[PDB]
C-alpha cells in the first residue's frame, strides 16, 4: 500500500515510472504526432468522482497508455515541426526529477539559499554564453531571474517601467501612458498591457512589410513617439523582437535603443526563441545593441534544452522591479521579481543541462538544428511547386504553395498533413496572407525525419492538386 | 557521453536520480532543518563560468551533496513546522517526473487535449471532495482551472472583476475601485492591487483583533462600503480568508458574500491552506456560504499531498475570466486555458493530481488531514501542560499559535530569542507572526513523515532552550 511518503516505496515506484517514460521515448513514433481526438473524448472515459480507495499504478499507466496518450500531442516526437520547439533532455528530465524530489519553495534567501544562489550563478554562466554587457550581471545594479514563462517575464518589466513612471507622476497619469511595438510582437505583450492597465488606444503597433522583412523600422518608432510626445502622452515601454513568432524576424537593437534611451522609454528585447543561438559566434551578431536594453528575455525551455519551465529575464536595474513589486512598507528575495510568492528549485535543471552538456555541445546542438533547418530549405527551393516566403535566419523555414475561390489551398495542405500524423506543423499570417512554418527544434530530429517530412508534404500536395 | 535526448540513457540516468532521491529521504532527518550556511556561500564553490566540456552525473550529485545540500531548507523533514506545508508525496512525485517526460506544452486544446480535459474533470473530482455548489463544476457556467499558485489565482480574480466593472462603466473609474479585505489577508492581495493599478488609498485593510478570534466582522464591512459609496466609490472586489497565516483564522462567509453580492462586489474565497481539511465532513462547515462566492481557491501543494505547483482556482462564471484575459478581438466550443491565466504555457500539471487522487483515495487523503491535526492536538497539549507558555488563539486545524509569557523579572519578551535558538539548533524549523503586535510563535504540522516522536522532539527542544533563556 502507497503511503503519503515512504522512501523505499518513492524508489520501487520511481524505478517503475522511469521504465515507463524511458518506453514512452523508445517508441515515441508510432504515435500520431497530433492528437486525433474529438473535442469531450476523455469525461467519457474516466470516472466523475474520485476513487474513495487506493488504484493501483498499474492502472495508472495502463489509463495513461488508453486513456491519456491518445489526447497527447507529442511535442517530443522527432516529427514535431510546429509553432516553437519546448526541449526535453535527460539532463533537465534528471533537473525536474530532483527539484521535485526536493520539494522546496524558495520564496526569499533563508528558504533554501542554494535555491536563490545557483539561481543567480546560472543566470550569469547563460549571460556570459551570451556575452552580454556587464549591466546584466548579478555583480553590478541588473541581475538575472528565472520566470514561469516570456509572458510573465514581460508583464514584470511593464508593470516595473509603468510604475518607475508612476510614482514620479502619479497614478492619474496611467492614461497617458503609451507601449510600442511591431505588428510582429507576440500576443504577450498585448495581454501584459490589459493586465497592467494601459488604455488600448495607447498600444501603438507599428506595421512592417516585406522591405524589411518584418523587422521594424526605427524611424517609425521615432515618428510615433514625436507625434505621441506632441499630443502631451508619455512614451514609456518598448519591446523589440530578436526572432518573432510569425516569421523569425530580428529587429535593430541599435537604432530602437537610441530612440528608447533618448525619450526615457523601457527597452525590452524579446529573444524568447532565437537568444538561444546566440550563444554562437555566428549569431549573437542578432543582440547587438542589448547593451541599450533595460530587460532582455530568452527561453531556455524552447531551444536550449531545458524542461519548462525556464524563462531567464535579464534586467539592468533590479530595483525597478523589486520597488515595483514588494509588499514592504543585502541579499535577492526572488519574490520581489515575479508574480507568484513561491517557486521551485528551477535553477537546478538549467544547471545540469549546462554542465552534463557543456557550452561546446549546446553550440553544435544549435548548429545541427540549423543545418537541418537550411536542408529543409534546400529541398523547398527545388520544388517549383513551393516558395519561400521570408529568409530563414535560425531553424525555422517559412514557405508555402506557389499560387495558380474561397479555398485556402495552403491550409488544406496543412490539414492533411497534419492528419497524416505523420509529422505536425503549423501556419502563421504575413501581410494577410498565410505561411506555412517548418520549426525543426526537437532534439530526437534527425535529416531523416525532414526528408521524409518534405517527402509527406510532397505527396500530399500533389494529391490535393489533382 | 550524454545526448541531449536517448531513452536508453534516460533509463539509466533516471534510475540513478530515483536512487539518489530516494537516499535523500530516507536519511532527511541527518540534515538540519533550516540551513544554516552564510549568504553567497555558493558563488565561492561553482566556477563562475559554465564549462566547455560535460561533466559527469556522478560529480553532479556529489556537488549536489556537498554544495548544494548544506543550502537547502528542508521542507519535508519531519520536523519542518514553518509557514505552511508544501507538500511532497509519492504519487505526486510520479505524477511531476510523468509530466516532465511527457515534456506538452498546453497552451491550447490543441496541443494536447488531454491536458485540458483531464484538468477539467479532475477539478471537478475535488470540487465533489469539498462539495462545492454546482455553480463550479465544468458542465455550468463556472469552472475550475490550475494556477501556478495562489498569489496568481488571486491576481487573475481581481484582473476579472476589474475589467468586468470598468468595461461597464469606463477605464477612468479605475481610480475609484475599492477593494476590501481583513488586516489579516495574505500580502498577495496587496501585491495583486499594485499590479492591477488599484490606487493604494482604496485598498480598505479592515482591522481584527481576539473578540472574533481575528475573523472580519461583516459590520464593518458594511460600514466601509457604505462610507465609500457615500463617498462616490465603487467597491468591486473582497477577499475573506479561510484560515489565515498567521493563525488559521476564519472568516465568516455567509454574511460577508450576503454584502458583497447585494453590493456587486465580487466575492473572492482564499482557502489557500485550510480548503484541503473541508474534505473531512468535520472541517467543511468553514467554507458554508462558499455558494455567494464569485471564487473559491485552495492550494492543492500545500495541504493535499500534490507537489508544487497546483493551486487549485474555481469560478462561477469563466466568461468573467476569458473575456478579462484573452488578447482575440472578435473572438466571444472548448477551453482553452491560457484564457485563464497569466502565462501562455503551461505543463502538464493535471497529471500529478489526478495520481495523488487516485493513489490515495479520498479516505486516505481525509486520515491524512485528521492524522495532522491530531498531531497538532498533542502539540497543544504538551503546550498547555508548561507554565512557562501559553496558547495565543484557539487551535482549528494543524497549526498552533503559542508563546513565551513575558515575566517581569527584577518586562522581557523572550520569544524572537526562543526561535532564533530552536532554529540555530538544526533540529527543527518553525516561524512567527505577529497578532494585535505582539510577537507569536507557530507550529504547523504539515510534513507527511511527521510522526509524533518528532512532535514530542521539538517540544522537548523547544522547552530546554526556553528554560536555558529564562535563566
Ligand atoms: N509561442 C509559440 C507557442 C509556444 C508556447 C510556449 C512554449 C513553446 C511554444 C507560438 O505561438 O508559435
Ligand atoms: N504562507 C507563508 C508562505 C508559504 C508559501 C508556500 C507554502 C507555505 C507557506 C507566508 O506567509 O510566509
Amino acid at each position: 500500500v502507497l503511503k503519503p511518503m515512504d522512501s523505499e516505496q518513492l524508489r520501487e515506484y520511481g524505478h517503475l515510472m522511469v521504465d515507463f517514460i524511458a518506453d514512452y521515448y523508445k517508441t515515441i513514433e508510432d504515435f500520431p504526432v497530433l492528437s486525433q481526438v474529438q473535442p469531450g473524448y476523455l469525461h467519457k472515459l474516466l470516472p466523475d468522482s474520485a476513487p474513495d480507495h487506493p488504484e493501483t499504478l498499474d492502472q495508472v499507466l495502463d489509463d495513461v497508455r488508453a486513456k491519456i496518450l491518445p489526447g497527447v500531442t507529442h511535442w517530443q516526437s522527432p516529427s514535431f515541426f510546429a509553432y516553437y520547439p519546448s526541449n526535453s533532455s535527460v539532463a533537465g528530465f534528471l533537473g525536474e526529477m530532483l527539484s521535485a524530489g526536493l520539494g522546496i519553495v524558495g520564496f526569499s534567501w533563508v528558504t533554501s539559499p542554494a535555491a536563490t544562489e545557483l539561481e543567480m550563478i546560472v543566470l550569469d554562466w547563460v549571460a556570459k554564453l551570451l556575452n552580454l554587457p556587464e549591466q546584466f550581471m548579478s555583480k553590478g545594479n541588473g541581475g538575472g531571474v528565472i520566470q514561469g514563462s516570456a509572458s510573465e517575464a514581460v508583464l514584470v518589466v511593464l508593470i516595473a517601467a509603468r510604475d518607475k513612471v508612476l510614482r514620479s507622476v502619479g497614478k492619474n497619469a496611467l492614461e497617458k501612458l503609451v507601449v510600442y511595438s511591431s505588428d510582429q510582437t507576440h500576443s504577450a505583450l498585448q495581454k501584459a498591457c490589459q493586465i497592467a492597465g494601459i488604455h488600448p488606444e495607447n498600444c501603438r503597433v507599428l506595421t512592417t512589410d516585406s522591405s524589411t522583412n518584418y523587422a521594424l523600422r526605427p524611424e517609425s518608432l521615432q515618428e510615433a513617439v514625436s507625434r505621441d510626445l506632441e499630443a502631451g502622452l508619455i512614451p514609456f515601454f518598448l519591446c523589440a523582437n530578436v526572432g518573432t513568432t510569425s516569421s523569425t524576424a530580428v529587429d535593430p537593437l541599435a537604432a530602437l535603443g537610441k530612440i528608447a534611451n533618448s525619450n526615457g522609454i523601457w527597452f525590452h528585447v524579446d529573444a524568447a526563441y532565437a537568444g538561444s543561438a546566440c550563444i554562437c559566434p555566428e549569431y549573437r551578431q542578432y543582440i547587438d545593441g542589448v547593451e541599450t536594453a533595460d530587460s532582455f528575455n530568452m527561453n531556455a525551455h524552447k531551444w536550449f534544452l531545458t524542461n519548462f519551465d525556464c524563462s531567464l529575464l535579464w534586467v539592468k536595474d533590479q530595483d525597478s522591479l523589486t520597488l515595483a513589486l514588494s509588499t514592504n512598507p543585502l541579499v535577492v528575495d526572488y519574490k520581489d521579481w515575479q508574480i507568484p510568492l513561491g517557486r521551485r528549485f528551477r535553477s537546478l535543471k538549467l544547471w545540469m543541462v549546462l554542465r552534463l552538456y557543456g557550452s561546446e555541445t549546446l553550440k553544435s546542438y544549435i548548429r545541427n538544428h540549423i543545418k537541418l533547418a537550411k536542408e529543409f530549405e534546400q529541398l523547398v527551393s527545388q520544388d517549383p511547386n513551393f516558395e519561400i516566403v521570408t529568409p530563414r535566419i535560425f531553424a525555422l523555414v517559412c514557405f508555402r504553395l506557389v499560387p495558380v475561390k474561397c479555398n485556402n489551398r495552403n491550409r488544406e495542405l496543412l490539414d492533411a498533413v497534419n492528419s497524416s500524423g505523420k509529422l505536425f506543423m503549423s501556419h502563421t499570417a504575413l501581410s494577410g496572407k498565410i505561411v506555412l512554418r517548418c520549426a525543426i527544434g526537437a532534439p530526437l530530429t534527425e535529416e531523416k525525419h525532414v526528408k521524409e517530412a518534405w517527402k509527406i508534404i510532397q505527396e500530399e500536395a500533389s494529391y490535393l492538386l489533382h
